[PDB]
């Protein structure tokens, strides 16, 4: 329409006139705010065979103050976009404004609680509120469109605009048209794609006003019950997706914009380890190949890398980790078997253009395989080849099943295996069998083993096939050449020539076999060997792989290695690889260019041998360095009381008065004389403090209070210095009604109720019209027994300045309203010389909140990617306490002793300084009259990785400075 770089037909996207299968992973830059590690992730994605990444922008982080857009420093999108270009990864941009994403407010800044209009609607007050954000973020996206030589190819307006309620006329076409025009007006010309939460046809082409260019939808078919990771409920595998697609948007390529790549996990949940078992390699091979059965052309996995909900950016139901059980873990490692499995499928799609031109058929329980226990969905092509996705009919089945295939080919139909034996599908597995598969002019008539990759080189073609252990396979090639075994044993390999073909049968073995037929060499692998193969693009005009264009895809090499192969480039007589290693690794390169005489690995010349088949071999030794981590308990811990409010000399005269008689919140009208909704006064994040002044009659007995901080929140109440009690919190409670007994008060004297409330983050806004993001935080109701409500005059604070937030570098959400946070003591080099020496492991002997500070040096070796973790002990049932940990001023742990489950908190390099000084600031809130302490506090590490990554630059870490706007 508006440009010619990205077009489409009913089958696929075209980029620069060439078909491409978009295989994408979701990655949120705001959850990993270190630019060098962003490149790390992009390179890990590219090594999967993927060509795309989808990303959200979190409005709440970049317009914390209305009218001040700040997407600078750690929030700058431009380095993120340049990292993608550098890695050769296209981008799908999803700036919202509404993103959901398990983020606070679902992306909405807390000041939307004051907007007089329905959120995600055509009400002018909402639309007006979005204009400044979108005109900024969309302009930045516009600058980096592929039309300008950038990486961005698709744009998503809104997010899951799918369900409405409560008076809204859903779907409102005026609303979506407006959101679409905002993007266009900012210079976005690439196609717009939506992500319907279910296949409901919302905003599909042909729906008139508000229609997007390409209809997309989402799917999380395995659900989120991470507690039972082996349970695959009956009927949960989608079977009707192509049918739905042909009804809802037949003129556009089939797109799933969010397909399950993991799961969220709430406070009190089973943990992301369990989620990684549910969405493991078996889920991938069955469910992802099932999406290929619908001829999916655009496929984005949510998430490919989850990262961390640092600095309170997450929604109330989730905790600090957003590991998500995804293929790349929170600490950026790719050890999970699901990464390697995903790599196999991703690399298959990258080299199989006939997949996109084929005609998909209906699934069948007969006619292709000889048992109804199997289901086969065919994708038929004449000249361009066919594809057959095989799985168990009951998809949850762990049975081993013998079968034979009857498949059509250009050479006529054939019953396979022709030479004897049977095929096997073992349990939770799925296969894509191929017929008439083009290996650069050589026709593979059929193969039962799955294709990993193939390449054409100067001295021949190479094809890499794999099967699971215990499987027999067969292939046939259009050729009059015989077959020769050129590596490995000839036993298990059977063969026969016909007049225009050669047929070869084999059993999967842990030992590789290589066979030769004419100029085609075929590697026959087991799945676990195939896991160690890589297909980097080979650059000949620089060091960067470039995007996955057909010419650069064709010019790739095949590398057997270990943990990771990032890049490859040819320079003079040198073949350069960049790779990471977590063990001693034999490296083999297949398809070494004719001109290459030396091998370099990460810039170092590396001895190699050449075997009789022309394969380069080398060894890279892994010798982990001494990692010296300080013992956090032995540091010089400095303590200050960060609840001075409960001492009798505290002066709150500078605090904002909670004196608004009308709320600006449209969702919930006041049930108190003045608003005690935190967001009415610009406080949207972290711990909140309320102070209630009154004069006693002498006859007060109880104080009742309804506090609300979101799921798993807690609160604590004092009358002057006297602790009244706490709500220690439950995931099930987002608010709590408590009645506290008061001590004997003296008639005529003034007293102050101090209330501390944990704001877990603002609610999402999933249903349009419900306005749940407006759910307030703070105090909803109170009753001082025998006194009118107006007897208490309230003051409150959250983060200092509220929306005029102090820390422009670390963002609007990082710090809450504790005295120590207000003063900025959580930053590097606080004024702690005169403070008391006391450790969080000694802790508090009564209810309250302590603030602890210590520095420590690190001196970790260059060239090693070492994941570090903060650990808080929980070996036995603890008393109730809450902890926040700030690392160089950045909050990277929120901990609830009685709820969990997180005890291990990763902190990335860049936030931590691996060769320099670091600062820990710990808040410890005891919700128990007997106080509380940390059982243990430890730094740890996991497998050091010898890495190709460059120096990781430390992000800006502003040191402590006296804040003139503080209340002292
Ligand atoms: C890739 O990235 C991943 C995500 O970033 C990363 O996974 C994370 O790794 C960290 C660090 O290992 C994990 O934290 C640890 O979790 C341990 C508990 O889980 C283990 O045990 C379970 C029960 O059997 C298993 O279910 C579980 O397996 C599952 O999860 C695995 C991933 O971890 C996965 O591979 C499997 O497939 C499976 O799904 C798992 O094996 C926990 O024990 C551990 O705490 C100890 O270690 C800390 C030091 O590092 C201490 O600070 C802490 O106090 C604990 O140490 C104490 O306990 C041990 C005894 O059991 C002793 O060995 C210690 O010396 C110490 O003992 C003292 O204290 C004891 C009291 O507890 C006492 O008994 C002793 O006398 C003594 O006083 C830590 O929390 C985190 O959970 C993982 N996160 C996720 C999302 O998975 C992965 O590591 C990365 N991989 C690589 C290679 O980089
Ligand atoms: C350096 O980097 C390397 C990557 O480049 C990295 O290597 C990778 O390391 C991970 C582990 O961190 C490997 O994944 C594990 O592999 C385990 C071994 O099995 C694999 O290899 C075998 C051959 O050697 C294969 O036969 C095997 O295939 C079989 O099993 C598959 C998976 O179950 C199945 O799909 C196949 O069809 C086939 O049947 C497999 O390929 C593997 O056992 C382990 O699986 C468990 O953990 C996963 C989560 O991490 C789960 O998703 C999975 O379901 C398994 O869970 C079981 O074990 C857990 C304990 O960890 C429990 O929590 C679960 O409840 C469950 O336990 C039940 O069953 C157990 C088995 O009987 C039993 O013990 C329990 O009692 C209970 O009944 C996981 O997939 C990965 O393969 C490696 N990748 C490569 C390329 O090599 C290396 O580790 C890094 N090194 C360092 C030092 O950091
Ligand atoms: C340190 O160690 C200590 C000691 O071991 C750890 O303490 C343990 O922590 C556990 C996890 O927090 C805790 O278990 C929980 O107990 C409560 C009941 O008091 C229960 O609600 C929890 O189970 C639900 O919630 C979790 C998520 O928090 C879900 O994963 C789980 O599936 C359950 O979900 C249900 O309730 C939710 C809230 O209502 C719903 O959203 C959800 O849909 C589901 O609701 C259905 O079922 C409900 C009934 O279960 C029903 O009401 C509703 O109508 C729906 O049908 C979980 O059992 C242990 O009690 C606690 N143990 C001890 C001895 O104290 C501590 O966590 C550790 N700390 C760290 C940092 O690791
Ligand atoms: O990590 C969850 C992820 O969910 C996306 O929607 C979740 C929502 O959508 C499904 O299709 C289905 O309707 C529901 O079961 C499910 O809750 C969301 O778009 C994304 O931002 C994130 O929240
Ligand atoms: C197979 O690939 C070769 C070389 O790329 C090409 O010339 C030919 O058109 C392809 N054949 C088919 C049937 O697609
Ligand atoms: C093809 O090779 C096989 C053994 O690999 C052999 O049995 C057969 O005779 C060969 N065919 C011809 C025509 O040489
Ligand atoms: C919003 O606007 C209407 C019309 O001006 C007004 O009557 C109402 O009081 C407002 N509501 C809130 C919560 O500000
Ligand atoms: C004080 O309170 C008690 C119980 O609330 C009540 O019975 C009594 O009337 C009150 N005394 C005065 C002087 O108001
Ligand atoms: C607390 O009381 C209020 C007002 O009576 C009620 O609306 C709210 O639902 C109650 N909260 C809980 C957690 O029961
Ligand atoms: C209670 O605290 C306030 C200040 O927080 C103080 O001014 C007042 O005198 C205290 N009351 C008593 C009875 O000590
Ligand atoms: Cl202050």
């Amino acid at each position: 329409l508006l440009q010619k770089y990205v077009t489409w037909d009913d089958k696929s996207l075209f980029i620069n006139g060439e078909r491409i299968m978009i295989f994408s992973g979701e990655f949120h830059p705001f959850r990993l705010p270190v630019k060098e590690l962003q490149l790390d992730i992009f390179q890990k994605v590219k090594a999967l065979g993927f060509n795309c990444v989808s990303f959200y922008v979190d409005w709440a982080l970049v317009e914390g103050k209305p009218g001040e857009y700040r997407a600078d420093g750690i929030f700058d999108l431009e380095p993120f976009f340049d990292a993608a270009s550098e890695a050769g990864i296209y981008l799908l941009a999803r700036p919202g404004p509404y993103i959901n994403a398990e983020s606070s407010g679902g992306g909405f800044p807390g000041w939307l609680q004051r907007v007089n209009g329905t959120l995600r609607s055509s009400d002018k007050a909402y639309l007006d509120a979005t204009d400044n954000y979108v005109s900024h973020v969309a302009a930045t996206i516009a600058k980096y469109q592929i039309t300008n030589g950038g990486p961005i190819i698709l744009y998503q307006p809104e997010n899951e605009y799918t369900s409405g309620c409560c008076g809204v006329e859903f779907p409102d076409p005026v609303y979506m048209q407006y959101v679409e025009d905002q993007a266009r007006n900012a210079g976005v010309v690439i196609p717009l794609i939506n992500n319907d939460a279910s296949a409901s046809g919302n905003n599909a082409p042909g729906t008139g006003k508000g229609a997007v260019d390409i209809y997309g939808h989402d799917s999380y078919p395995l659900g989120f019950d991470c507690a039972n990771p082996t349970v695959w409920p009956s009927g949960d595998l989608p079977t009707n997706f192509r049918t739905l697609h042909l009804e809802q948007s037949p003129t556009t390529p089939y797109a799933i914009v969010q397909f399950q790549g993991g799961s969220y996990d709430p406070w009190g949940g089973p943990g992301f380890a369990a989620c990684s078992e549910l969405l493991n390699n078996e889920f991938e091979r069955v469910f992802y190949k099932n999406d290929f059965s619908f001829q999916i052309a655009i496929m984005n996995l949510y998430m490919i890398f989850g990262g961390t909900n640092w600095g309170n950016l997450g929604y109330p139901n989730g905790y600090t980790s957003y590991d998500y059980g995804s293929a790349v873990t929170e600490s950026r490692n790719i050890t999970r078997e699901k990464y390697s499995e995903l790599k196999l499928l991703g690399n298959f799609a990258k080299v199989s253009p006939g997949y996109l031109t084929a005609s998909p058929g209906n699934l069948t329980t007969s006619g292709y395989a000889d048992t109804t226990d199997l289901t086969v969905t065919p994708l038929l092509g004449n000249s361009t080849g066919s594809f057959f996705v095989v799985r168990h009919s009951d998809y949850s089945s762990e049975e081993s099943t013998s079968y034979k295939l009857r498949l059509p080919t250009s050479a006529g139909s054939v019953t396979i295996p022709q030479l004897g034996g049977t095929l096997t599908l073992n349990g939770r597995d799925s296969k894509i069998h191929v017929t008439d598969y083009n290996v650069s002019g050589t026709n593979i008539i059929y193969s039962t083993a799955e294709v990993f990759t193939w390449k054409k080189f100067a001295d021949g073609k190479v094809l890499v096939l794999y099967g699971g252990a215990g499987e027999h396979h067969e292939l046939a090639i259009s050729t009059k050449s015989n077959v020769t075994v050129i590596e490995g044993s000839e036993s298990g390999i059977s063969s026969k020539q016909t007049s225009s073909s050669v047929v070869v049968g084999w059993d999967v073995s842990t030992t590789r076999r290589i066979i030769q037929v004419g100029d085609l060499k075929i590697l026959l692998l087991d799945r676990n060997s195939a896991y160690n193969y890589w297909v980097p693009q080979l650059a000949t005009d620089g060091t960067s792989p470039g995007f996955s264009t057909p010419e650069k895809v064709a010019s790739s090499i095949i590398v057997k290695a270990g943990y990771l192969v990032r890049t490859a480039y040819l320079k003079g007589s040198g073949l350069y690889l960049t790779a990471d290693f977590n063990a001693t690794t034999s490296v083999e390169v297949i398809g070494v260019p004719s001109t290459a005489k030396n091998l370099f690995i990460n810039g170092d010349k590396t001895s190699h041998t050449v075997d009789k088949n022309g394969i380069w071999s080398a060894t890279v030794d892994y010798n982990a360095p001494d990692i010296s981590l300080p013992s956090l308990k032995d540091l010089d811990w400095k303590y200050v009381d960060t609840l001075p409010e409960i001492q009798s000399s505290y002066d709150d005269s500078l605090w904002p008065a909670a004196d608004l008689k009308q709320t600006k919140n449209t969702l919930r009208s006041l049930t108190t004389p003045t608003s005690l909704y935190s967001s009415d006064y610009g406080f949207h994040t972290g711990y909140l403090l309320y102070r209630g002044h009154f004069t006693a009659t002498g006859n007060e007995s109880t104080f009742a209070i309804d506090t609300q901080g979101g799921s798993a929140f807690g609160s604590s109440v004092w009358l002057n210095g006297t602790y009244l009690g706490s709500w220690t919190g439950l995931y099930a409670n987002s608010d709590y009604n408590a009645t506290y007994n008061l001590p004997q008060l003296q008639a005529g004297k003034t007293y102050v109720i101090t209330v501390v409330i944990d704001n877990m983050g603002l609610e999402e806004n999933w249903t349009v019209g419900e306005d749940l993001m407006k759910t307030p935080r703070g105090i909803l109701n109170f009753l001082l027994a025998g006194r009118p409500s107006s007897a208490i005059s309230w003051k409150l604070t959250g983060n200092l300045g509220g929306e005029d937030y102090e820390d422009k570098v670390r963002g609007p959400l990082n710090e809450g309203g504790l005295y120590a946070e207000r003063q900025g003591f959580h930053q590097p080099e606080p004024p702690s010389q005169n403070w008391k020496s006391s450790s969080p492991l000694e802790g508090l002997s009564e209810a309250g909140i302590g603030f602890y500070s210590a520095s420590f040096d690190l001196d970790l070796p260059k060239g090693w990617d070492v994941p570090l973790f903060l650990n808080i002990g929980n070996s036995t049932t603890p008393s109730p306490y809450r902890v926040q940990v700030y690392v160089n001023g950045y909050q990277y742990a929120k901990y609830i002793s009685n709820i969990g489950p997180q005890t291990s908190f990763p902190v990335p390099e860049g936030i931590l300084n691996y060769r320099g000084t670091n600062w820990l600031a710990v808040t410890l809130w005891a919700l128990d009259s007997a106080g509380g302490k940390l059982e243990s506090l430890e730094l740890s590490y996991t497998t050091p990785v010898l890495t190709a990554l460059g120096e990781v630059e430390s992000v800006d870490q502003p040191k402590y400075k006296k804040r003139k706007g503080a209340y002292h």
